[PDB]
């Protein structure tokens, strides 16, 4: 309900084509490229015995 | 007293419009979000017992 006026109708929308379409696909190569090393960085650690 | 410095008299009149506009479209969205999120998260919250 930011779609009656149009100084904040068109606020609300830049927002769901930043979120939905270029911040997501960010999210997700930022998810598997930090889920890379942080399973790589722990093998470096020494036994825990 | 900047009527003809070029610079701090192009500067007077922008805050005018840019920003009793803007900083409340942006007080508009913060405003819909907090009231939700804090409420559900202090509702997520134990009573006193």
């Amino acid at each position: 309900f930011t779609r009656g006026l149009k100084l904040t109708g068109t606020y609300s929308i830049m927002i769901q084509k930043i979120l939905f379409k270029d911040l997501f696909r960010f999210l997700l190569v930022y998810l598997l490229f930090m889920i890379g090393y942080a399973s790589a960085l722990v093998s470096l650690l020494n036994p825990c015995a």
